[PDB]
């Protein structure tokens, strides 16, 4: 049907907007602390602490599989990156401090992407 194609043109457009958003969020992690999953060879107990790990490459794979159905799902994954890090690491660590900075700086980007997703439909 033509109705499923017009849908898929929009999902494709949403994928295109979210790709831009992701690149801007990741530019706020120049240390690349959140780039890749936490290593289970290096932190073997990690899953005892964190039930839903998340990182930027894992979000990218989902994105390129058009697996985000809306901005809310994308944001949830971004928040997991931050919240996991803030639980697993103590307050006086470079890791915790990096997540605080990413949250604060990411807010500006997510605020404008909310408006662009509503505006464009
Ligand atoms: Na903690």
């Amino acid at each position: 049907s033509m109705e499923q194609v017009a849908m898929e043109l929009r999902l494709t457009e949403l994928t295109r907007l979210l790709r831009s958003v992701l690149d801007q969020l990741q530019d706020k992690d120049p240390a690349r602390i959140f780039a890749q999953p936490v290593s289970l060879k290096e932190v073997p107990d990690y899953l005892d602490h964190i039930k839903h790990p998340m990182d930027f490459a894992t979000m990218r794979k989902r994105l390129e599989a058009q697996g985000y159905k809306n901005l809310h799902e994308f944001e949830e994954d971004f928040d997991l990156i931050i919240d996991n890090c803030m639980k697993y690491n103590a307050r006086d660590t470079v890791f915790y401090r990096a997540a605080v900075r990413l949250r604060d700086q990411g807010g500006v980007v997510l605020r404008q992407a909310r408006r662009e997703v509503d505006s464009i439909g």
